[PDB]
């Protein structure tokens, strides 16, 4: 009888199928003829956008070792073409059918399909993706609508893309909001560009969770009074974070939108705008929309008349063309019967690492963990190794399952505290998840085995991408050595991120907050770098309309709209004039001097002197314990 049956083949299943093939483990795939959202967009000519995740976190290690030459954000078209490439490789192992039920028994599961053919398999892996009504809404969007008003009740990456397609046709956008977290998907470090996933250095949580909190959360929590940051100019973007009860930050369950800042979009695309726009690189700078009044934030209880399609704000009954509210993504799971009898209910927090449900036997979930930043590939590549190791090695299967409920309890205590399960529990920081899985599999690194300072840069500062853990050991991929070499050379061995931690080692969280925003351009939501691109924004809108073959009238200054903009930006108009011109930009000075210190001792063996003390203390970090990794 079959050893492994995989249900669903799109993107998440790729690395697991690759490993089962290499161990020549018997397996079968069943995926529906229907296809994915990527197929639907392909079939309607709608793959004209880009990923919000960098290439090095969005493509699998066995592609990166062949294809990586620089950091960049691939297009949707590039993403899907990689999906299809791998489908052509394994299509002979795919039965085109739709799974309707799984009866889970002691040794095996009985799988049913719509064609009526049944299958028996010892191990069952589900990688079927998620449902979103927002997908159908993008597949039916008319991008030639112009001179209209739109009302949004949710803000997310899908909503942000629609706003980017609506802005150039002179459409006005109203956001009825209880706040959202937005982050520049690319930032500058002493002028040079870094995708945000490059600057997370997540293993510094092992030094101290308080130090790691100071490294990451001042752009998310309103910790600085600096009047240049968007959460001071537009306080309706602030969310109610009272649910957070973990000492691990960024907390599991936090989601952010990643967007092109206009200064970085200009840097990359201004010399060939019409071509870049047509390739899928669209300007989606929400901070620029608020700055210019093209998007306004209004209180979440602003009244809407759905009968008349009006919304009333600033004393104005504003008629609107369309109202938009996105649904909750739910996973696409078939009916699963505990013991062939009891319906199973999915709950992310009641599974181990989002993969192992504790009510079932030999059933695994692949692709249902979401990364807080970067691509899903980092997550699904590590999940695939975990799953493959579970399927093919009984000693590991037993070592994990013998205390499964206790591992889940300790995991949840660490990352959720006493919070009730939330809809977004499945979102995790990618460098915590890949490192968590690595330590479970045993392909992690050990902080105490670093010899030189260059070793400490790799352990702590080099991003915890899946390929980081595939240089040596059980899941080693050929070519990973040159890839890490390329990445280090191209990012100066990540000395810049390492120096950030050193600069804040003795600050409290408010000192750290103001230090983050003392740079000439701080990483995220710097409102000082918007007005200077007003001219370019007009060039962008003209070029966008040329690509879309549309004629649009911008002569009518919407006076009603201008009035509503003025009402909505009163805090901005008060705090923005407080923006200071400094003599010293403290963060820029500290990072330059810290980088020059590190590159002079890069090759020194572990043997300012207070920085020396800090660096030597990285060999035995005292917050290294993760109790869900142990077998008691
Ligand atoms: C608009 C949009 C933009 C995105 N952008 C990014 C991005 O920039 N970066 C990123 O990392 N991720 C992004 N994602 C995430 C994206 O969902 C994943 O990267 C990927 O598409 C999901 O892979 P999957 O294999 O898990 O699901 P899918 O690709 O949806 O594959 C699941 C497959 O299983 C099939 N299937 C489902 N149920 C059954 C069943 N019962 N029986 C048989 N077959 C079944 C489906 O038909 C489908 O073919 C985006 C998602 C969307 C919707
Ligand atoms: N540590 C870097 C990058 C960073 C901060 N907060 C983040 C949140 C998410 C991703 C990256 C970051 C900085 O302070 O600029």
């Amino acid at each position: 009888m079959l050893e492994v049956c995989i249900i669903g083949f799109g993107f998440s299943a790729i690395p697991l199928v690759r490993e089962l093939a290499r161990t020549q483990t018997e397996f079968q795939i069943i995926s529906a003829e229907s296809g994915s959202v990527w197929d639907r967009l392909s079939e309607s000519g709608r793959l004209d956008f880009s990923l919000v995740s960098s290439f090095q976190t969005s493509f699998y290690s066995f592609d990166l070792v062949r294809d990586y030459e620089k950091d960049y954000y691939p297009t949707a078209k590039q993403f899907y073409e990689m999906h299809e490439r791998w489908r052509s490789v394994y299509e002979e192992k795919i039965i085109r059918d739709f799974v309707t039920k799984i009866e889970n028994f002691k040794d095996y599961s009985l799988i049913s399909t719509r064609s009526g053919k049944t299958y028996e398999a010892k191990h069952v892996v589900l990688a079927t993706g998620f449902d979103r009504l927002m997908n159908t809404f993008l597949s039916n969007f008319d991008n030639h609508v112009s001179n209209k008003t739109f009302v949004f009740d949710t803000m997310g990456d899908s909503a942000n893309l629609l706003i980017a397609k609506l802005i150039p046709n002179n459409n006005k956008i109203i956001l009825r909001t209880n706040g959202f977290t937005a982050l520049d998907q690319e930032v500058q470090v002493l002028g040079k560009p870094f995708t945000l996933d490059q600057l997370e250095s997540p293993n510094f949580r092992y030094v101290s969770s308080e130090l790691y909190d100071r490294l990451m959360m001042s752009p998310v929590y309103p910790r600085t009074v600096n009047p240049a940051v968007s959460y001071n100019q537009f306080p309706l973007i602030r969310r109610d974070f009272s649910w957070v009860d973990s000492k691990s930050s960024p907390p599991n369950g936090l989601i952010a939108i990643k967007y092109w800042p206009i200064d970085q979009y200009y840097y990359h695309f201004n010399d060939d705008l019409e071509n870049y726009i047509s390739k899928g690189y669209l300007l989606n700078d929400i901070a620029m929309w608020l700055h210019t009044g093209k998007v306004i934030l209004v209180p979440s209880d602003t009244p809407i008349n759905f009968d008349k399609k009006t919304i009333t704000y600033a004393g104005i009954e504003r008629s609107f063309h369309q109202y938009v509210k996105g649904d909750a993504e739910q996973p696409r799971l078939p009916t699963i019967l505990i013991n062939g009898e009891t319906p199973f209910e999915y709950l992310y927090r009641d599974t181990f690492m989002g993969v192992i449900p504790q009510r079932l036997n030999n059933i695994y979930f692949l692709g249902y963990t979401r990364p807080f930043t970067g691509g899903l590939a980092n997550i699904t590549e590590m999940q695939s190794l975990f799953i493959h190791k579970l399927i093919t090695q009984p000693q590991f299967h037993q070592k994990i399952h013998q205390n499964l409920s206790k591992r889940i309890t300790a995991y949840n205590q660490h990352y959720y505290g006493a919070a009730k399960p939330r809809k977004h529990d499945h979102t995790v920081p990618f460098g915590f998840y890949t490192e968590d899985i690595a330590r479970l599999i045993g392909i992690h690194y050990q902080p105490n085995e670093c010899r030189s300072v260059r070793d400490l840069l790799f352990y702590y500062a080099f991003p915890n991408n899946a390929f980081k853990y595939r240089l040596k050991g059980e899941y080693a991929v050929d070519g990973v050595d040159e890839l890490i070499q390329k990445v280090n050379d191209k990012h100066d061995h990540y000395a810049q991120v390492f120096v950030q931690a050193l600069s804040i080692r003795n600050m409290n969280s408010d000192e750290a907050a103001e230090w983050d925003h003392s740079a000439r351009r701080f990483s995220f939501n710097d409102m000082r770098h918007k007005e200077g691109y007003r001219a370019f924004l007009d060039t962008y809108l003209k070029a966008y309309r040329q690509v879309e073959n549309i004629s649009v009238d911008d002569t009518v200054v919407d006076e009603e709209w201008n009035f509503m903009v003025k009402e909505a930006c009163q805090v901005r108009d008060k705090v923005a004039p407080n923006i200071e011109e400094k003599t010293h930009y403290s963060k820029d000075e500290d990072v330059n001097k810290g980088i020059r210190l590190i590159l002079s001792i890069l090759d020194s063996d572990i043997s300012e002197a207070q920085s020396i003390e800090f660096i030597r203390r990285l060999l035995q970090p005292k917050n290294y314990e993760l109790l869900f990794i142990r077998e008691s």
